């Protein structure tokens, strides 16, 4: 069982560091249950995000075999391109051997430049993995180096250390109550049907079913632009001169929490999770269509609130409030 620690970097992002090569040469890498590569910057690109990131060279790893297979993903922000390598990865004490992976020709954008992390560890399904690169998580399994085919994520709240993703167990120490189990609906992303939105009550949105990714690596919970819209209404947030979608500190002790029921189970949100405060809403419009529909992204908004496994063996989610 190996766990990975991960930074909460401003409740925004969550990142830890993994080696590779030999000897290993470090990295910090969002996990990142909404895509499947791994990839890291390297010496064979001249973006400014690679100037100003760590970059992987190959020629100091004696474990190191290329291949020459080319890489390319667009990310909802943020791009890259690079060729694929094998080497030895580190990760939450696994040494996880023979381990195929995107060295970085190109990392175009302003995103991956103000980024605080290098690059990103993918932990979806091998179905999105751009060229067909072997997910971390699956290697490891391919591998016999976790003996249960699953793992569970914890992101703490208010900036504070202590999440981690926790592969090849569940720990129940990070959660109370049973863990209540969801088909993925489309193996793929970690993808499941959404039930309803309600909030005292009444559907405010997704009312006969929608769907929805769980997804480490997005900060918000965003929805298509139009039912957001709804919400945002809903619960007094309107859009300023800097874009920003602010909303009054005072409704974190008024408002009603936000409740989704996933698989006839129901999962609130309060007013403290759905209102960032330092106050703007958790809420953010994003389409993202797909050939089952607009996809819902449950982030760390949602993540946060509920102990979440990733459980390949029989491809389900299971959640369960944090402690
Ligand atoms: C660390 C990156 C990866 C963060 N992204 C999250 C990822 O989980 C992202 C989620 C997503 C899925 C499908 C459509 C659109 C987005 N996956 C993603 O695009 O996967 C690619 C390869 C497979 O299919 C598409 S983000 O959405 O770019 C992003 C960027 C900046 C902010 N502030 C918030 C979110």
């Amino acid at each position: 069982i190996g766990d990975e620690p991960l930074e909460n970097y401003l409740d925004t992002e969550y990142f830890g560091t993994i080696g590779i090569g030999t000897p290993a040469q470090d990295f910090t890498v969002i996990f990142d249950t909404g895509s499947s590569n791994l990839w890291v910057p390297s010496v064979y690109c001249s973006s400014l995000a690679c100037s100003d990131h760590n970059q992987f060279n190959p020629d100091d790893s004696s474990t190191f075999e290329a291949t020459s297979q080319e890489l390319s993903i667009t990310y909802g922000t943020g791009s890259m391109t690079g060729i694929l390598g094998y080497d030895t990865v580190q990760v939450g004490g696994i040494s996880d051997t023979n381990q195929i992976f995107g060295l970085s020709e190109t990392e175009p954008g302003s995103f991956l430049y103000y980024a605080p992390f290098d690059g990103i560890l993918g932990l979806a399904y091998p179905s999105i993995s751009a060229s067909g690169a072997t997910p971390v998580f699956d290697n490891l399994w391919d591998q016999g180096l976790v003996s249960q085919d699953l793992f569970s994520v914890y992101l703490s709240s208010n900036d504070d250390s202590g999440s981690v993703v926790l592969l090849g167990g569940i720990d129940s120490s990070y959660y109370t109550g049973s863990l209540n189990w969801v088909p993925v609906s489309v193996e793929g992303y970690w993808q499941i049907t959404l039930d309803s939105i309600t909030m005292d009550g009444e559907t405010i949105a997704c009312s006969g079913g929608c769907q929805a990714i769980v997804d480490t690596g997005t900060s918000l919970l965003t929805g298509p632009t139009s039912a957001i819209a709804n919400i945002q209404s809903d619960i007094g947030a309107s859009e300023n001169s800097d874009g920003e979608m602010v909303i009054s500190c005072s409704s974190i002790d008024s408002l009603p929490d936000i409740v989704f029921t996933i698989n006839g189970v129901q999962y609130p949100l309060s007013p403290s999770a759905y209102i960032l405060q330092d106050c703007t809403s958790g809420f953010e419009g994003m389409d993202v269509p797909t050939s089952s529909g607009e996809l819902w992204i449950l982030g760390d908004v949602f993540i946060r609130q509920y102990y979440t496994v990733f459980d390949r063996a029989n491809n389900k989610v299971g959640l369960a409030p944090v402690a």
